[PDB]
């Protein structure tokens, strides 16, 4: 495929010069398919995002992660157990209320700058329920938060009665324990990327929240209408600062290799009950 | 025009049976074009509102007033003197804050019922500035208040420092004296109606305020999104109790024959300078 060939040329010929060592703190980008780690400057991050976006629009297999580090956008990872194997409705009113509640905890952290600011929320959803297991990511990529503040906000969100209600009415049976408390620290999948055993989350709905320190009771939340117009890998990135839709607001401070072969061997190597092998290894 | 013909047939054939005498309190509806006064029961008020709404959507000349009487919705009449002949921005955050401040005075009157209640605020604006003169109406049609309570709320609102600030930042030079203190007692124009020398005020923005006696510090104010879906003459009416959007919340308790065929003399006795006549009276 042309756009995959283009991404391969960008990575090997050009971005190879930014390869980081294992456990380097400069790392911001992880390609878990090639097992490569990079520290991309903003110019080369954007060039990467243009290639990943073209690959995304053509349904190409990507496994790119960004490292959150100590100061970046907020990501919430929800792992849902559902009543049924039916995708929950998650219509705009429920997601809108989620944004408001998430914001109340951000505001309560006391780190928001004074003045009028737009912040964007994006909800990407697991494409199907598998054995009642479902998921969504909430990305607030533009709201640049300290890691410690993210952890605090996540702690508060786990105990939010209104959020638990919303999730319960969607058919969630684990509303108390569905938010990953390590959401603040885990490397975060780029839009269009996934673990090699999963399919990529799909952007369902994005919202624009405006806050004004002078008028704190007015918190307008509206659906973003022309999402397709933007580079979504770019806009949704927690570490990007050069998005077009998403403008930053600064708050106070593995070895798998499937390769489309012998996957059936891994699939049928599990039904044997030979978990212990003293003579049979 | 068809809808004007329909309204003419409704008025003459059907509603004529509800014609009131001059100065009859029973009067709730005044047609200042025909000089007719009516006491319409709720069923016939609604039929009127359906016809007035159809006439409004086609830009028909209406001069209908409703009489507030002793117990009805709240209307605030603001007569602004502006810095310039430019329509002031009056964006949702400013109008949202106005609603909050208006509500603080309503709450302070002590007449609100206990429990959870929605009340709707509607802002209708003078279509253009004329010689720096501008206007808006704030309609709270669903909040049924005693006339004496409205007068008290209006008195308090005139002296509100936050309201004066908001109006000042909009370019208002009379923020202390722009609220008509007779807002409680004056007959109130139906939406789409105006004095014969003026154009009708246009609905810019409406807000839903929820109050809960159990949780008094939580006062959510949100823009109403599907305003066009409703009969606006109906919903905005201070005396209506059968609106769909606006559900009531109950608080504790002339120019002879002005058809201008002879008032052409009234028109032409103004040009002469013979106002004082010692031998020619």
């Amino acid at each position: 495929l042309a756009e995959v060939q283009a991404l391969e040329t960008l990575l090997t010929r050009e971005l190879s010069v930014f390869l980081t060592e294992p456990g380097s703190k400069k790392t911001n980008i992880i390609n878990r398919i090639t097992g490569k780690t990079y520290a991309l400057p903003s110019t080369e991050l954007l060039r990467l995002y243009e290639h990943l976006e073209q690959c995304r629009k053509q349904g190409a297999l990507m496994y790119f992660l960004e490292r959150q580090g100590t100061y970046s956008g907020l990501m919430l990872d929800y792992d849902l157990k559902l009543n049924t194997n039916a995708v929950p409705p998650l219509e705009p009113p429920a997601l809108s209320r989620l944004c408001h509640r998430i914001f109340v905890h951000i505001k309560n952290s006391s780190v928001l700058p004074e003045g009028s600011h737009k912040i964007h929320f994006f909800f990407t959803l697991k494409p199907e329920v598998v054995q009642g297991k479902y998921g969504f990511h909430v990305l607030i990529p533009g709201l640049k938060l300290a890691a410690s503040t993210k952890k605090s906000i996540i702690g508060s969100l786990q105990h939010d009665a209104t959020v638990q209600k919303i999730l319960h009415e969607q058919g969630v049976t684990n509303p108390e324990s569905c938010l990953d408390p390590h959401s603040a620290s885990v490397p975060s999948l780029l839009y269009g990327s996934s673990k090699l055993n999963h399919k990529p989350y799909q952007l369902k709905t994005g919202f624009e929240l405006v806050f004004d320190s002078s008028d704190p009771d007015y918190i307008p939340i509206h659906q973003i209408k022309n999402l397709e117009s933007y580079n979504l890998v770019s806009e949704l990135s927690l570490t990007n600062e050069q998005g077009s839709l998403v403008r930053p607001v600064y708050c106070a401070a593995m070895l798998h290799d499937p390769e489309a072969r012998y996957l059936h061997k891994i699939l049928n190597l599990l039904p044997p009950e030979y978990y212990v092998e003293y003579p049979l290894w």
